[PDB]
């Protein structure tokens, strides 16, 4: 039995002094980074004067010398230019020239462009950036289709031919040096004869499967032979070289997979380097995301020390000056060069992933960014690092990659007058940098060599990541700006930074991750699992957590209670005892409710701000205790380290969010319900546990906390922390055990509300028990039930397969598919289904399944043997029906726990899936594009509606699908899991829940007797059918009811449309819609009129109980209203409903509540009032519960 | 400028639909498109496909896309003013078909 | 000013849209009122003309 | 505003204007009345009935 966490994340090698100084700088404050960079980049007055003169001469030359001419010649609008280029691209996909020319003359130029040619506009975002200099994540394909029709009808074949010629020159000659290495090598002869050199980029990156990595490997190998043959012994300085990306060579290139990286990726780079050695060409390792920097150093160290590579100085390595570690990375590389005796080629760049680094750090709640946030800081860093490199030209070969004429001039003068080929060089990109460096290379200019980075690839590969390859801060954009003087362009960034009030101050408009929510609340903090110091510290904290004697006891107000005690086992390894639980007797559960009722007034009397302070103090304790809590969650619940971090962060976020919502809303008039039973699941055993409890507690209610039988230990620790934060023992009682405990709590007479997250079947049993009871005030007992979903993702032919596969793998198999939001059904447009499926299967087989006390494990166990058998029975039934089933092979070590291998099942129809399968099992169906609307119907027809994903670049598809799908959490161009508190408020409709959304602003209002007005909760929209109904009421003489109807129309928040603060590169939207059809159960005519007003004002239709006998009360309705009204004798035949409004005395309400609980389908949120309450209280019915909350999260970095 | 009902036929004077009424084949005006698809049009197209009226179902989908219903533009003008231009449904369209397929095409055009 | 704007606007809308396939109707009768005796007079006539129709 | 520093507030407008590439250039984001419609077309021009030169 392996000791827990003994092998969590051991580093590749012991960390040297120089490596530790790199790690220490990972997220160092920008105000601490910049002063030493400023000092290192400081040059003499004379040098700065000469540099400004040289930069002025270069920028003047540049300004005194394509698509814009085409737009001008044909008077094209921006959208027409984009549409034309999209059309040209598609025409160029036609292989044979004469065929293309025939289609243009005989079909396209006649307007019939739709007929012959996936959308034309799939790559419009890229052409948009080409044409307008602006980037969008998605494409307005209806605008582009109109523009294309307009321009063809106006200008005909001549403009099509010109577009085709332009796109052909740009894609085959400007974006790439060549379509193949052979072609690119032929095109390099010209500028090589003028004194340039070349480094060829075969455009591979981010391999998804073993097959992709092998394809990129064999592309690199073939290019190395081609380049080495062309080099013909010119050597590494005068001859051409190659640039490779490590992410192209292995599908799991990451610190978490360091063992596989050293065992599988390293020998591949060595084999390529050996071939480059044999031809004596350069081989450069490109730099990628910040969390791969230090891992790439371990590979560089092995390669440079490998004797088989000796005698060759062609190995190169990129360092990114926008990174805070850059000078310490350079120190390490220069020392490695000295130790190995290899003159490492060091390419200094600024960096290409800035936007993605900002977004990632914000998502992960890290201390700071790993890159600078002001462009001028990157410029100072670059000059500072160039100074370090120029002092070390005897042991490294510096390569100054920049298009910035001021940067160039500063370095040129810094380097001095002694030069020789091989001392250092400049570099630039093909197409972009030649105008500048034609002013540099050659004895008649500055006599410094420049190496051209030459992309190589076809139209498919080029258009992929060309977007990343033009922003307002870019030199290349600013040199083209007529409102930018040369004096602004030759300004010394070193001296500008030195004169700022705070040297190194963060950019004003970028939030640190902890400040993502501003004054509202402090964001939770995560941990950087790529940081070796963090991994070392966490390993020890995790080992310590496994030496703790974790226990859970029935913690009543009077103290701990005795009971039946059993052990809690690691689901990944039943030999690993995590702790022991003492389970609550049915008698003690009932006693706890009576103790909670006795203490309810005392807790309700604590001022809401002090209740919130308890929650805020609990959040601080959880944050401080995060490493220990991780260890418990990993072993008790079978979760991976990353998912445990997210779980602890989610708990902290709930505490702080509901504390802030309380400070925004609650006063003395918002009385508590009373004792609330909180029943939590095993799949989020801290986060959902904490969320329900914190909401009920802060609303002024004492809580009976019943955790899942499988995960009592983290629950007991959560209660301990809440009590330490100030929650009295009488306000928070812990009752571990099985469903007998849950049932006893739910049935207790003093139970005033139930919060349940779990299966729909248990939720329905709770609803039936609660329908027998009424509150002391004669109202139904509130139930907040969050249940499963049959969550789907729709992917069309415009989506990027690699992005789809990563989002699918994560959404379906993260946490072994045991998320309520997990992706259950993937719907692939038929044209791309085979390609995406092949990639998905390849990605599936790269997952590591095992006991989760290892950082390398991607997917852990399912929670129990019963869970495992249930899931595996489903898989075998599908296989028995002849469905194609793909499964990963599991290691023998999994036999000691309960694992289900991640599985892909290909279905014929969405109807083949007739049950929720709560495990790592993805179902795949294919659809024809014209059947999209019917497919959305099929998704909706399941009755579920939790999470939904859509991958498309087409706005028309987004608008259509998101307007037709009925789901509470929508995700566009991203995964569908990990909804963030206050950002994607979480909760579905139909079979997926009652609402209101957890982590949203309606949640606390359900836990008090009088709901407050939530923050930002209002709408200026008035339902027009409500307005027709109020006029009808006035026409009938029902004057008071008409006024109440107008008041309901005003008070309704239907139409609310908010953007919620979150990270950059994402838009998070929160909207209130109609719920659907509300069951009305009136007793009197006035009561019916009030109920109808409430329902119509919130956008709903109604079904009115025909047994009320009130049909004559609605004669001569306007057709608009009549369209919304039906009458129901058989309620269960006319559903599903989305809610119910009931009028009557207590006996009638109870009878109706029980009848509604028997309706099949969704658990209806029921509101009841007496006839007298309808007359007295304008809020007899609450409009919060008659609208539907929708959260939509759109990835706007997706292009 | 121009209204509805007893106020005129349209299209609006000084607007982008005007010239199209004066030619036998109207062009696509500048900026004249919409990403919205009428949902009843979509329901009609599915019904048509259930019937096997494939040509008409295809015609209906194409009408749904080329419709500019839902257009919502801000027009350039002076500071201190916001000038908006939107395309809405007209109301109830009189359909005078001769054939079943003619009726399906007319209904698609009106629903879209 | 309105007459000038009509002229320039219908001119620009023509440059944005009209092609050989957008055939003219033919002779257009333009009947104008006394309350905008130049602006509406001009707007109707300019539109009909620039669309390729002779005007009465 | 905590963003604006005392240096910004103390800058000499006379010398900042003197150093600009075109002294007295119109604000880049404010359209001259003639340019209200950008490259689409030239706005019609009125007459200033408060200007005595114009009235005469
Ligand atoms: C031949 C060559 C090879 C390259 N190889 C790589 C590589 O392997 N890996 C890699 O990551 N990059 C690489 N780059 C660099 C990257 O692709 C961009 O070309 C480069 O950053 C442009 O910088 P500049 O000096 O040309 O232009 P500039 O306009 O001077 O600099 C722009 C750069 O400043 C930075 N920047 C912009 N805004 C901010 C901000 N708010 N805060 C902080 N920094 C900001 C960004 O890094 C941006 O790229 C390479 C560049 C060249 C020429
Ligand atoms: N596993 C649990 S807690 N089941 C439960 C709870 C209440 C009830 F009425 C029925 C079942």
């Amino acid at each position: 039995a392996p000791a827990p966490f003994a092998d969590f994340a051991p580093p590749v090698r012991p960390q040297s002094t120089l490596r530790r100084a790199i790690t220490a700088a990972y997220r160092r404050p920008e105000t601490e980074c910049l002063p030493p960079l400023v000092e290192a980049a400081t040059q003499s007055k004379e040098i700065r004067d000469a540099a400004a003169s040289t930069a002025r001469k270069l920028i003047e030359a540049l300004r005194g010398k394509g698509v814009e001419g085409l737009v001008q010649e044909y008077s094209l609008s921006s959208q027409e230019g984009v549409a034309l280029m999209c059309l040209a691209e598609a025409l160029l996909r036609i292989p044979d020239t004469a065929t293309r020319d025939a289609l243009i003359r005989d079909k396209i130029a006649d307007g019939n462009w739709k007929s012959h040619l996936r959308s034309l506009f799939v790559n419009a975002a890229t052409w948009g950036l080409v044409v307008t200099g602006k980037l969008t994540s998605t494409v307005n394909d209806r605008s582009l289709a109109a523009a294309l029709t307009r321009l063809i009808s106006r200008c005909g074949e001549p403009v099509i031919r010109r577009g085709v010629d332009m796109a052909m020159r740009m894609m085959g000659e400007q974006f790439v040096t060549g379509e193949t290495i052979r072609e690119a090598l032929k095109r390099s002869k010209e500028l090589e004869e003028k004194g340039f050199s070349y480094s060829y980029d075969m455009l591979g990156e981010a391999a998804t499967t073993a097959a992709d990595a092998e394809r990129y490997y064999r592309d690199y190998e073939s290019a190395i032979h081609a380049i080495g043959k062309a080099s013909a012994g010119r050597g590494i300085y005068e001859g051409p070289g190659i640039s490779i990306k490590l992410s192209a060579l292995h599908p799991r290139y990451s610190r978490a997979q360091a063992a596989r990286v050293m065992g599988e990726l390293l020998p591949r780079v060595k084999a390529l380097a050996l071939l480059a050695k044999n031809y004596d060409i350069g081989l450069n390792i490109d730099a990628e995301e910040a969390d791969r920097l230090e891992l790439s150093l371990d590979l560089l160290e092995v390669l440079c020390l490998d004797g088989d590579l000796s005698g060759w100085n062609g190995m190169g390595f990129v360092v990114q000056a926008y990174g805070k570690r850059c000078p310490f990375v350079l120190d390490f590389i220069i020392d490695l060069a000295r130790r190995s005796g290899r003159r490492i080629m060091v390419r200094l760049v600024k960096g290409a992933y800035w936007d993605a680094e900002i977004k990632r750090a914000q998502l992960d709640g890290l201390a700071d960014f790993p890159v600078f946030t002001r462009k001028i800081h990157t410029d100072v860093s670059y000059i500072a690092c160039a100074a370090k490199l120029l002092a070390a030209t005897d042991v490294v070969f510096p390569q100054f990659a920049t298009h910035n004429a001021q940067t160039l001039a500063a370095i040129y003068h810094m380097a001095g007058k002694d030069f020789h080929v091989g001392k250092y060089e400049f570099q630039c990109l093909h197409g972009m940098g030649e105008p500048l460096y034609e002013e540099v290379v050659g004895r008649g200019k500055l006599d410094r060599p420049c190496r051209i980075y030459a992309p190589v690839g076809t139209h498919e590969t080029l258009l992929a990541y060309l977007v990343r390859r033009g922003a307002n801060s870019s030199f290349v954009h600013r040199i083209n700006d007529p409102k930018v003087s040369i004096d602004e362009l030759i300004a010394d960034p070193v001296e500008v930074v030195r004169a700022m009030p705070v040297v190194g101050a963060k950019h004003d408009r970028i939030a640190l991750p902890a400040e993502l929510f501003g004054d509202a609340r402090t964001n939770s903090a995560g941990l950087d699992l790529s940081n070796e110091e963090t991994l070392a510290s966490l390993t020890e904290a995790l080992r310590e957590s496994a030496a703790m004697k974790w226990t859970a006891l029935p913690q009543l107000a009077t103290g701990p209670a005795a009971g039946e005690t059993r052990t809690v086992l690691n689901p990944g390894d039943h030999r690993d005892v995590v702790g022991s639980v003492t389970e609550t007797s049915e008698e003690d559960a009932r006693r706890a409710v009576r103790l909670a009722a006795d203490a309810a007034p005392d807790w309700a009397a604590v001022p809401p701000s002090e209740r919130a302070a308890c929650l805020d103090r609990a959040a601080e304790l959880m944050q401080a205790r995060m490493p220990t809590l991780l260890g418990l969650i990993i072993r008790e619940a079978g979760k991976s380290a990353l998912n445990a971090i997210a779980e602890v962060r989610e708990a902290i976020d709930f505490l702080r969010y509901y504390a802030e919502q309380t400070r925004r809303t609650l006063g003395p008039g918002h009385g508590p319900l009373g004792p609330i039973v909180c029943i939590s699941p095993w799949n989020f055993p801290l986060a959902i546990f904490t969320g329900q409890i914190a909401a009920a507690l802060v609303a002024g209610n004492p809580v009976l906390a019943k955790p899942a039988e499988e995960t009592p230990l983290i629950a007991a620790e959560g209660v301990r922390i809440l009590r330490e934060a100030g929650i009295p023992a009488s306000a928070l009682q812990l009752l571990p055990g099985d469903g007998r405990v849950g049932a006893a709590l739910v049935a207790a007479a003093e139970t005033a509300g139930v919060m349940f997250t779990g299966s729909t079947e248990v939720a329905r049993l709770i609803q039936a028990q609660l329908a027998d009871r009424l509150s002391p005030a004669g109202r139904p007992i509130p139930l907040i039930a969050e249940t499963g979903g049959q969550n789907a993702m729709i992917v069309d032919s415009s989506a990027l397969a690699e992005q789809v596969v990563g989002d699918v793998i994560t959404s379906a198999f993260d946490s072994a598919g045991q998320r309520c939001s997990a992706l259950r059904v993937l719907c692939l447009q038929e044209d791309v289904a085979d390609r995406i499926l092949t990639m998905l299967k390849g990605a599936l087989h790269e997952l590591h399944i095992g006991r989760t006390d290892r950082l390398s494990v991607d997917v852990g166990p399912v929670i129990t043997s019963e869970a495992k058998d249930n899931i595996e029975k489903h898989i075998e039934r599908m296989r028995g029906l002849g469905r194609k089933v793909e499964q990963i092979g599991l290691a023998s070590e999994t036999g000691v726990g309960t694992f289900v291998p991640p599985t892909i099942i290909e279905l014929e129809k969405l109807s083949d899936l007739q049950r929720e399968v709560f495990g790592p099992v993805l179902h795949v169906i294919r659809y024809r594009r014209d059947d999209l609307d019917r497919l959305v119907d099929d998704v909706n027809a399941t009755g579920y509606g939790l999470t939904f994903g859509l991958h498309t670049r087409l706005d028309e598809t987004i608008a259509h699908v998101t307007s037709r799908i009925k789901a509470g959490n929508l995700y566009i161009n991203r995964n569908i899991i990990g909804a963030v508190v206050g950002v994607q408020p979480f909760g579905g409709r139909g079979l997926s829940g009652t609402g209101p959304k957890a982590g949203g602003p309606l949640y606390l209002g359900r836990l008090v007797t009088t709901a407050p007005v939530p923050p930002q909760h209002s709408s200026v929209h008035t339902d027009p059918v409500l307005l027709d109904f109020a006029k009808w009421l006035d026409g009938k003489g029902a004057r008071a009811e008409a006024e109440a109807a107008r008041n309901a129309g005003s008070s309704s928040a239907l139409g609310l449309d908010l953007e919620l603060p979150g990270p950059v590169g994402e838009r998070n939207l929160y909207t209130l819609h109609a719920r659907g059809r509300i069951l009305l159960v009136p007793a009197t005519e006035s009561g019916l009129y009030h109920q109808l007003a409430a329902a119509l004002a919130t956008g709903n239709s109604v079904a009115i109980d025909a047994a009320s006998g009130l049909q004559a009360s609605l004669k001569n309705l306007p057709q608009t209203v009549g369209l919304r009204v039906s009458w129901s004798k058989d309620w269960a035949a006319d559903g599903p409903f989305a809610g119910a409004l009931v009028e009557g005395d207590a006996e009638r309400i109870r009878a109706v509540n029980k009848a509604i609980a028997a309706l099949p389908g969704p658990l209806l949120l029921v509101q009841a009032a007496s006839s007298g309450e309808i007359a007295r209280n304008p809020d007899a019915y609450c409009l919060n519960w008659l609208v539907e909350e929708v959260s939509a999260s759109i990835n706007t970095a997706a292009a």
